[PDB]
């Protein structure tokens, strides 16, 4: 298993524009046009990521590079962030991976957001940082989701995956 693998199983795959767990126009992996309400906002993003005139569908290809593209940003910004670096760089490679789809889902400010757990986690103090984790919107949210990336974190192996 593999952050790509991961977040593919996560996020799934949808070729024609929809809205995700919160209503807002997405494509492709959990690629997010736009928080805007219009579905031509949401065309107009996506053709202009893609480069050629859409009509609100793409191609498998053009998915894989938009998710392509998204992972190397998600990695990027966590290195980029003086909250989340340290985190990152302390942790294995597997829960790595957990804080790269946290990122990936909420993005670097929301993740940077977890100021308690990220400590916790900092320390290696897997079971109580599960728990704090469990304490959020994002849990309550997405609770499935939540918890496979959570146990994820707790226990350092891809079981939740699997
Ligand atoms: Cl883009
Ligand atoms: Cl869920």
């Amino acid at each position: 298993m593999n952050i790509f693998e991961m977040l593919r199983i996560d996020e799934g795959l949808r070729l024609k524009i929809y809205k995700d767990t919160e209503g807002y126009y997405t494509i492709g992996i959990g690629h997010l046009l736009t928080k805007s309400p219009s579905l031509n906002a949401a065309k107009a993003e996506l053709d202009k990521a893609i480069g050629r005139n859409t009509n609100g569908v793409i191609t498998k290809d053009e998915a894989e590079k938009l998710f392509n593209q998204d992972v190397d940003a998600a990695v990027r910004g966590i290195l980029r962030n003086a909250k989340l670096k340290p985190v990152y760089d302390s942790l294995d490679a597997v829960r790595r991976a957990a804080l790269i789809n946290m990122v990936f889902q909420m993005g670097e400010t929301g993740v940077a957001g977890f100021t308690n757990s990220l400590r916790m986690l900092q320390q290696k103090r897997w079971d109580e940082a599960a728990v704090n984790l469990a304490k959020s919107r994002w849990y309550n949210q997405t609770p499935n989701r939540a918890k496979r990336v959570i146990t994820t974190f707790r226990t350092g192996t891809w079981d939740a995956y699997k």
